[PDB]
């Protein structure tokens, strides 16, 4: 102590990165829950399932990149429990997509707060890291989910009998 | 003055070509507006967007071919402001297609007036140019848009929840 | 209720599968922690890191296969918090391997208890599932980790300066 | 209202992006005018023409990327008239290059003002977008045009009879 | 004066870039010295030599990219003497790696001061340039050297007879 | 001391090799300065730039081969500061080429003095090394630069507006 690599890396930044690692792992778990909701025999929308599973894997990648950043900068990873998602039953394709949009906006708000702290601590490496690997990816994800919610709402989800099925077999297929 | 190339090229034809260049640039801009309406998060019909973007690029090509004609004949290009489109909000896939059909018929009427002037001035090169590169392309575009309007109307656009989505993912996909 | 697919699937089996899903997710998290311990600047054994990361990914696969089994049989996945690992600092390559061996034996004991319950409930599909996809894989993993612990101990880990490095660059490389 | 995607996106940023879209479309139009000046029968420098046409197409791409950004962030595109360029007659290869350098510096100043507003509004996504896709491209364009102006001046443009021709057939060829 | 390209480029930034060019050239020279220490007949660690030679070449690239930046922005390169390194005799593989880690942290501190000046002068192009091409590369280099120092220390360098040789023929080979 | 490899290698030869290493590094730096003079926005002769950059890289190679010779013979490299070049502003393509010719003749004179010392000390290995790798390369470089100076002078450099540009785009292109 300190790490022989550590430079210009504030303890508050190190802790905020640890909190962000937990949030990305939590997001991965929410999407995993959603993926296996869509493969229930009474839901059976396999392209919704594959969509959410892919999202889950992406979140794990986001978490891992933060863990690598912690090591690269000489901070120490401190893991915490990954809380279970809010639901096992996600009710419908539309409801899952709306919950996913809210989750992505929440994660985005956390990333923006992290970038603000990094700016406050004069850490341009950390600022650049978030800008390069996180902020644009989050904007793209939010826009994609917004698009999906809009189409499902317009199509008459969740009550219209064909809407989720047609969306499954066209947009997500 | 005159250009050492100029031959059998009436000043009224030169001016009418300048007006047509502006109209084709205006059409390009209308279709650009439409393309980015369809990629709004609250519209999200990406194949409508690609359709209109392609139309926009075609209109720019039409404008450029007239600019090349002006130079080939020894006339002088005189550009004017490109007016903004009538709307940013194009309301629905059906409404955009109806507006596009009206725009194409209006551009066609201008081309027919240009051909009539070229005939009046005994300019068979200009007549041939419009016939070869413009008049049939315009008839094809009008027919395609008419077809698209018909299908959307029959399908129950804009109020029927599935119509624009199914048209997006079948006809324009 | 019941699921139109459910057959010969006891509620106690459904719950025990939910507990096993949590344990496999927990194992994934332990191995993730270990992987990023080995890429600290003050540990720097990249082949230990890759070894544990691969183990982490395998555990996630094991969890997912149980989630698929729950759906296939008409049970309902119920996720719980994934507890953080026992340590962030895993002390040495030998200590991590010893902890991993203990974790695998613990997971094995849980699988054997699950198989015993499935036998008690006359569920041969569930018995076969565990035998085909879990029990032999666990025996192989335990043997591999036992082998690695033995070599590290014989080589003089953790105090012998060359032992972990040579093991990293030969066995795990 | 607001867009279900909108987050951390200030109305002043949304308006400034709309102004920048207009400026990039205006730049595209200036370069289009220049391209077709160089293919007049009394100028006839086809590599100047191709150079400016390529620049025109690049500006349209820059405009489109801002329109996509507006949609991605949940803002609303508002288009305005595209003003005609300052000249149809661009006088000489040197004069066109000097006008293009001034236009690029003016567009750069607008981008720098946009980045300053984005910083003031704590919008790091928008800051990153301009840095990643705009600011370096503008510096490169300004340097290239500066280089071209220098060579043409040194060579004795516009009065030296060989200068524009040799530059056309070597540098731009 | 000023350069016809110069825009938003403060004289203090231009001078700080000149100082950074000298520091990167100095770093190249330190690593060149180290490379040829390791090919002495009484050291004879050819993979240490190749490692440092590669580092030397990278530093020259870093210097050249700053020289290109100076030209792109319209500043004027002003070169100074490149001071000789602190030693010809670098004592051991461990000592060279420790000196290289200190040199990289020193260069990093200079880059962070340059980024701070660029922020103070409202030069986002220069900020982006350092973030994109310098700051992450420096963090990666510091982490790699930290890793190498750790392994050599753990292995018993410099006194343990096998440590530098085994590191040479495994990690650097 | 002595090196177990050293044989027939006089201390005066070892020192003269150290002086020659410094001179070749100095030559590399002169050519680097010249290369980036030619990419200034107010010079903009990219093939002059590439020519000098290649020369710079060759000089570094010449320096490195002497450093390898020092090690092969059991001498000890002793580096000194690399002095900055005589100018940042090299005035014109002709002036740079004339300065480069003078620099190469000066380096040649040093090599001839080194060969004379090696002959005086009865060191045929060192004589052969200079003959095989240095003396003919220097004669070729001097002749090439002489040729380039002649053409630029005949063409009317530096005042004739086309001369440096045409030389850039034909001989160096
Ligand atoms: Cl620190
Ligand atoms: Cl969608
Ligand atoms: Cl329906
Ligand atoms: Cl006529
Ligand atoms: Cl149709
Ligand atoms: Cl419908
Ligand atoms: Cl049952
Ligand atoms: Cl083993
Ligand atoms: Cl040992
Ligand atoms: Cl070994
Ligand atoms: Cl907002
Ligand atoms: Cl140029
Ligand atoms: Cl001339
Ligand atoms: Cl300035
Ligand atoms: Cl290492
Ligand atoms: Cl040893
Ligand atoms: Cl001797
Ligand atoms: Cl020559
Ligand atoms: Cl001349
Ligand atoms: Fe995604
Ligand atoms: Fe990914
Ligand atoms: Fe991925
Ligand atoms: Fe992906
Ligand atoms: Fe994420
Ligand atoms: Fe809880
Ligand atoms: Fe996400
Ligand atoms: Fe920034
Ligand atoms: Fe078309
Ligand atoms: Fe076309
Ligand atoms: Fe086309
Ligand atoms: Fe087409
Ligand atoms: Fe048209
Ligand atoms: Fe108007
Ligand atoms: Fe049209
Ligand atoms: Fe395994
Ligand atoms: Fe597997
Ligand atoms: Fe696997
Ligand atoms: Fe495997
Ligand atoms: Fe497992
Ligand atoms: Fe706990
Ligand atoms: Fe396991
Ligand atoms: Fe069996
Ligand atoms: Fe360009
Ligand atoms: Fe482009
Ligand atoms: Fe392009
Ligand atoms: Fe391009
Ligand atoms: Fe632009
Ligand atoms: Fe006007
Ligand atoms: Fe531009
Ligand atoms: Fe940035
Ligand atoms: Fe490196
Ligand atoms: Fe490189
Ligand atoms: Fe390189
Ligand atoms: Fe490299
Ligand atoms: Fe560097
Ligand atoms: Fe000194
Ligand atoms: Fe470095
Ligand atoms: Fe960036
Ligand atoms: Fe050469
Ligand atoms: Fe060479
Ligand atoms: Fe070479
Ligand atoms: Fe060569
Ligand atoms: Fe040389
Ligand atoms: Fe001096
Ligand atoms: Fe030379
Ligand atoms: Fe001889
Ligand atoms: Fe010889
Ligand atoms: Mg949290
Ligand atoms: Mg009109
Ligand atoms: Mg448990
Ligand atoms: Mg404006
Ligand atoms: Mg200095
Ligand atoms: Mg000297």
């Amino acid at each position: 102590g300190p790490s022989r690599v550590r430079q210009n890396f504030h303890p508050d930044s190190e802790a905020a990165i640890n909190r962000q690692i937990n949030l990305e792992l939590y997001a991965s778990y929410v999407y995993l829950s959603m993926a296996y909701y869509f493969s229930r025999d009474d839901v059976a929308l396999n392209n919704f399932s594959r969509y959410f599973l892919h999202q889950s894997r992406e979140e794990t990648e986001h978490a891992e990149k933060l863990m690598r950043l912690q090591n690269q900068r000489g901070g120490r990873i401190r893991l915490q429990d990954i809380k279970k998602p809010e639901q096992d039953d996600w009710e419908s394709g539309l409801h899952a997509m709306e919950c996913a949009l809210l989750l992505e906006k929440n994660v985005n708000q956390s990333l923006l707060e992290l970038h603000a702290l990094a700016s406050d601590k004069g850490d341009p490496h950390l600022c650049d890291f978030l800008e390069t690997y996180y902020l644009n990816e989050q904007v793209k994800s939010i826009k994609e989910l917004g698009d999906h919610v809009h189409n499902l709402v317009k199509m008459g989800a969740p009550d219209a009998g064909l809407a989720e099925y047609l969306f499954d077999t066209h947009t997500l297929g």
